């Protein structure tokens, strides 16, 4: 919506209307830039005042009240200030500027200079003798600087400045006006525009806010609060036809061809216009990048060089041109290279690799601009502020420029730049221009008909696409010399445990068979239950958003290319008590796998567009929840089973208040503490090369400050509830019954096997008795959940039936449960289960991904990564009485029962 002005910059206005800008800077130490900017140039001149704005500029140095004649010049010289090196002045179409650069050390010199600035504002005398002498000064300067470059721009002017006020308002004006202007006319223009409200005083340099303000208020406050004339605006009318020019000048030393486009120029004052300008800027940069790359590779031997550039032609307009410089006098070759370059872009556009190199190049410069900002060129910085003052655009800090660029450039695609290019190529306000410096080049110079015929030739050719090389991509991490392996332990036959100097744990396992795939799973003991009620629901979203973005100095697109080139894949998942970060690779190229795990942890980024989509989707989902009755009811039940603020759905405001930066900060907190991480590495790599990668990439990760305590499980509701909701407009009754059981002792691997064997048997009796029984349920479910941290087991019994049968079938499902619980398991059911699990236990050490997730599931479910290894032995140790005594101990009497019935109406 709007851009933020630099914090360092102090801007105001005095009671009399005068605007001020103060910016502190100390690259040239104890130096200050004092600029008086008049928001009036030559555009404001009347038909009988052509050159008056510039004549007035000159007359500021030729007499005032206190300093008549050349006394002002003599005064600056007494302070060691010389016109041309310390004191300057210029007039353009848009403004008149009076500039002084001087030391901050001599305080009375600063005062005298401010007193001179005061007199330039309203005390100019315009003495008749002094006026007559300047006429000559101005006339001789104009006569003397009519060189090759001046004649070239003079020749280009009618084409470039077509339909502008600027065309008819060159700052120098007419020599006839210079010779005939009366001191009264010069006085008239000066009184008209030299008024405080049309002026800005700029102060850039080694001075504090207190001192710089007192320098302004002491001298410029006294200026009478007069109102200047209103500045007029001449909007540029498009010249919607193609023009042609040939510039012949023997003094020019570069022969060539150029295509100029004329289009509006936006003022960067919001996000939309920031991007709009960046798109034009990137099309210029993309053209130059491709051209340099085609010259350096020897693909364009027929030409010298060439460039794309954009230039301001009016306050509201600009020109974007594409120039090709001819080899000696080879005009036809130059024409062919330019038209072949442009036609290629029409046909294939620019590649993602091209767009990314341009972006990464610019951001690197903007990164180095942030660091080296105190070393900025004072003149460059001062002129940049004066430009912002002129155009009424926010002055952005090097930091804010770096932030806005990375965030808003993500909105610039190969597709968005292709339409911008198509729009530009369809623009009729254009002209072809050739440059010839001899009679051989002039004869070879293309006619308008020849240019147009050449344009059609390449338009109808099926040109070959340009393959851009693309920069070498790496996620190389500098090793920590002080990173070691602290402890070693053997967990099982094929399980090794390493603890690192940073407190991280590493589980190593080799997979039998030459699959050549490596899996690294970073397991954090922090999940979404380590966050407040406003955050819980957004943690998984935040993590998906962060994992779908770039990493390190790579964009999402450069990450995709690097991933494919280095044969790697990545995924992540946010659980209630944990976060998993899965990375796959090749055993022949394992280093990239480790680099990506490290960079996802230490250098995570967030794409703003992916987060906005997840926000908007979440808001939409909340908005249209009445359209999803089952979901709505399942949510009501979730809030019924628990007495926790965290179960509640977030409102629209809560979703919007969680920003991309809040989301990036939360995701960072999960893998913030290395001591909370267990890296599961599964595959066949030479352990000596493997330990080198573990210390370099997993032992290097440092502790990051985070307030995250161990996850708090949801507070379970202390009282039972039997809810009935008549919301469905479907003739299906949906019944859910949850039974909660407390675990006196934790559920270990043998007990979970017993309880699961029982539930397989239980789910059988429910299918035969509730579903298969005539006029029964349409579906039935019997699921068993175990929460180790909460120290409880949950049993969900779900079914959908005819509404008239919901009470009868629940009664029958509960009595079937009682009967199974009393009966227990049979020898046949136990052996059925034992055979079933054994088959799955032989195919658990099959895939590198499967085995890794087995170790992971052990760590999460039993706080022991080796628990799974003792399974086959425990499976052949399971007895009828063993499971029956485990069922009687962990499923006999519930601490709570929650019932939910979703009915029609
Ligand atoms: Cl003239
Ligand atoms: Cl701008
Ligand atoms: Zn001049």
């Amino acid at each position: 919506a709007a851009l933020p002005q630099d914090e360092k910059l102090i801007t105001g206005q005095l009671d009399n209307g005068l605007r001020y800008m103060i910016y502190p800077h100390a690259h040239p130490k104890d130096q200050v830039n004092l600029w008086l900017q008049i928001h009036t140039g030559s555009l404001q001149e009347e038909d009988n005042e052509l050159g008056v704005a510039h004549f007035v500029e000159h007359m500021m140095f030729n007499g005032t009240k206190t300093w008549p004649g050349n006394k002002v010049i003599e005064t600056f010289e007494s302070m060691g200030l010389r016109f041309g090196r310390d004191v300057n002045a210029y007039t353009s179409y848009d403004e008149t500027v009076y500039q002084v650069s001087l030391p901050t050390t001599q305080k009375q010199n600063l005062q005298q200079v401010m007193a001179i600035f005061s007199e330039w504002s309203n005390a100019a005398t315009f003495e008749k003798l002094e006026v007559d002498a300047e006429r000559g000064v101005i006339t001789e300067e104009w006569r003397a600087h009519q060189d090759a470059k001046w004649r070239t721009s003079q020749a280009r002017r009618p084409f470039l400045l077509a339909n502008t006020r600027n065309l008819d308002r060159e700052p120098i004006g007419l020599m006839d006006t210079v010779a005939t202007v009366t001191p009264a006319q010069l006085r008239q223009f000066y009184q008209r525009w030299y008024q405080p409200n049309n002026m800005t005083f700029i102060v850039v340099g080694d001075i504090d806010s207190k001192e710089a303000l007192a320098l302004i208020k002491d001298n410029l406050s006294k200026l009478p609060a007069n109102k200047a004339a209103e500045n007029r605006v001449w909007p540029t009318k498009a010249e919607n036809h193609l023009r042609f020019n040939i510039i012949n000048d023997k003094e020019n030393r570069v022969n060539g061809i150029a295509l100029y486009y004329r289009l509006p120029m936006v003022q960067v004052n919001d996000e939309q216009s920031f991007i709009e300008q960046a798109e034009w800027s990137m099309l210029v940069q993309l053209f130059n990048q491709r051209l340099q790359e085609r010259i350096q590779s020897g693909e364009l031997k027929t030409i010298s060089g060439g460039t794309a550039r954009s230039v301001k032609i009016a306050p509201d307009y600009q020109s974007l041109f594409f120039r090709v410089n001819a080899r000696d006098d080879n005009m036809q070759d130059a024409a062919n290279a330019l038209m072949a370059e442009l036609a290629t872009i029409d046909q294939h556009g620019f590649s993602a690799e091209e767009l990314d190199d341009v972006k990464s190049t610019r951001l690197t410069w903007l990164k180095n601009a942030v660091d080296q900002q105190a070393e900025r060129d004072l003149r460059m910085l001062t002129s940049r502020l004066a430009s912002s003052s002129l155009n009424n655009t926010p002055f952005l800090s090097p930091e804010e420029t770096y932030q806005l660029s990375k965030r808003l450039w993500q909105q610039i695609t190969v597709q968005s730049l292709a339409e911008k290019w198509q729009q530009l190529r369809k623009n009729q306000d254009a002209f072809w221009e050739q440059m010839v410096n001899n009679e051989v080049a002039a004869k070879k110079a293309l006619s308008p008909a020849a240019i147009l015929a050449l344009e059609k030739e390449y338009a109808n050719k099926k040109l070959a696409a340009y393959v851009f090389p693309g920069r070498n991509l790496s996620l190389t991490v500098d090793a920590d010399p002080q990173a070691e392996i602290s402890s070693k332990e053997t967990l099982a036959e094929n399980l090794t445990s390493l603890t690192l100097s940073n407190g991280a744990r590493v589980i190593l396992a080799k997979s039998a068979g030459e699959e050549q795939k490596l899996q690294i799973i970073a397991v954090s003991n922090k999940g979404d239950l380590s966050f407040p009620a406003q955050q819980k629901s957004l943690i998984a979203l935040a993590n998906k958003a962060v994992s779908g973005s770039g990493v390190g100095e790579l964009s999402s697109s450069s990450l995709k290319r690097w991933s494919a080139e280095n044969s790697v894949t990545m995924s992540s998942k946010v659980s209630g008590m944990n976060t998993l970060l899965s990375v796959s690779a090749r055993t022949n190229n394992p280093e990239p796998g480790f680099q990506l795990i490290n960079q996802r942890i230490t250098h995570s980024t967030i794409n703003d567009n992916i987060w906005a989509s997840l926000q908007n989707a979440q808001i939409q989902a909340l908005k249209t929840l009445d359209q999803r009755p089952a979901e709505k009811f399942a949510q009501q039940m979730y809030e019924t089973r628990y007495a926790d603020d965290r179960t509640k759905l977030l409102q629209e405001n809560q979703i919007a208040q969680f920003t991309a930066a809040d989301a990036l900060a939360a995701d960072r907190q999960l893998f913030s503490s290395p001591a909370d991480i267990t890296f599961v590495i599964v595959g066949n790599v030479a352990e000596d090369k493997l330990v080198a990668l573990i210390t370099r990439y997993l032992g290097s990760i440092k502790h990051s400050d985070s307030p995250l305590a161990a996850g708090k499980p949801l507070t379970r509701a202390t009282d039972n509830a039997s809810v009935t909701v008549k919301e469905q407009n479907e003739p299906v009754a949906q019944v859910s019954q949850w039974k909660r059981y407390d675990s006196r002792t934790p559920v270990n691997l043998p007990t979970r096997m017993a309880l699961d064997a029982f539930n397989v048997a239980l789910a059988k009796d429910l299918r035969v008795n509730i579903r298969e029984q005539a006029s029964g349920a349409y579906s039935v479910s019997s699921r068993l959940s175990v929460d180790p941290q909460a120290k409880d087991i949950s049993h969900l019994l779900a079914f959908t039936c005819q509404p008239e049968r919901h009470d009868e079938l629940l009664t029958l499902a509960n009595e079937v449960m009682v009967k199974r619980l009393a009966k227990g398991i049979s020898e046949q059911e136990l052996n059925e289960y034992q055979q079933n699990v054994q088959r799955s236990l032989d195919i658990q050490q099959r895939s590198v991904q499967q085995l890794a997730n087995t170790i992971v599931n052990s760590l999460i479910q039993y706080d022991d990564p080796a628990a799974w290894t003792e399974q086959e032995q425990l499976l052949k140790q399971m007895t009828v009485e063993n499971v029956n005594t485990a069922v009687k101990q962990y499923l006999s009497h519930p601490v709570n029962t929650y019932t939910g019935v979703l009915l029609p109406k």
